[PDB]
């Protein structure tokens, strides 16, 4: 009554085949692999929902057709927010990034995306989920990235908050460090690297 | 028992007054509403425009997210705002709407300014403070389309079927718009509406 609907891991899973509804709608994008074109060029809308059921139809469908899909990044974001770092609710933000080389595509590139999908959609941060965006994916020969985008990077508390709940329902070991970059600093080239703002 | 309010209850609660002690002040809906808006951007598609904006299960988070709506307000030409209960899409095609149909409200271009506001306003009252007893069970949600040649408000309702659920909702809210009895209002099925067949659709009911 005025609550945030959170919805844990166990009870998302136990809806998976009255449709329960989301806090937010979130829309799926692809981008299409057409080298001859810009990103923004080859961005695609695939579809919106706001409740676990839709969630699962739709991720059950991609799960299954990705393979014939002309392209290798996924993306989920809050209505209204384009998975661009131009956005309005992005400019200002940045990403808690999990890189996986090589042998964790096999072994951990599907349970940790859909992980990230079910924090996101589950509303896992308490009130600090207000500050997320949106969850990207990008597939790639030399490895994977997978990121959950927020909207204000000098919100540390927030951030830190989102970053340390995000490493605990990967089941990351404390070892194995995780990054938080500004999106003004990912956009500038400098090297090899991207300073990390924050670390978990 | 259902959570019903009435008109002057519901204006009551509006515009600030007191503190929500205990997370316990506000006064709660039956149902948790959505708020919809369908965006004129022609360099977007119409699955990127329809938008779901807010959602509210209180009498006075309703007031507060109609408030700032009617602020920021363009009201342009081509856009849709719709009020639906959780979980439903403002789409026919969506499981709740496609068996069912619409009481249609059509307002002249003139109409904008004098009945627009006041209409809209009225239907989302029926709407929160479920107006229709039993039946409002059966009512989806309510839709505005604004456009030049003239604007659109509507109740939408889960089953066309349903004789005695339409007809006692169409009778209520007409008597809640204070329409005059001269003036008549028209249920029309989603499906009967889908299909293009010349000059007017098939009302199904009239009150
Ligand atoms: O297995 C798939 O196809 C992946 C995917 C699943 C579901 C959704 Cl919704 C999007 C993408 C796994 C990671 C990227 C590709
Ligand atoms: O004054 C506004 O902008 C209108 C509106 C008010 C409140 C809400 Cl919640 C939605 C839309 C009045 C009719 C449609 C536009």
């Amino acid at each position: 009554h005025g609550a945030r609907i959170i919805y844990d891991r166990a009870f998302l899973m136990a809806c998976r085949g009255g449709k329960h509804p989301l806090q937010n709608r979130w829309a799926l994008w692809f981008f299409k692999n057409d080298k001859s074109k810009t990103w923004q060029a080859n961005l695609r809308l695939i579809s919106k929902f706001d409740t676990v059921e839709d969630f699962w139809a739709l991720y059950n469908h991609i799960q299954l057709s990705s393979n014939l899909m002309p392209g290798c990044d996924y993306s989920l974001f809050k209505d209204g927010i384009e998975p661009m770092w131009e956005d309005e609710k992005n400019k200002r933000g940045g990403r808690w990034l999990i890189t996986l080389n090589k042998q964790q595509r096999r072994s951990d590139l599907n349970r940790f995306w859909l992980e990230t999908l079910l924090c996101l959609i589950g509303e896992s941060f308490d009130d600090y989920s207000d500050d997320v965006c949106g969850a990207v994916v990008n597939v790639r020969a030399k490895g994977d990235k997978i990121a959950i985008w927020t909207t204000e990077c000098e919100n540390r508390e927030a951030v830190t908050h989102i970053g340390r709940v995000y490493k605990e329902r990967l089941g990351l070991p404390p070892k194995i460090v995780i990054g938080y970059q500004s999106h003004a600093d990912t956009a500038t080239k400098s090297g090899s690297t991207t300073k990390n703002r924050f670390v978990v």
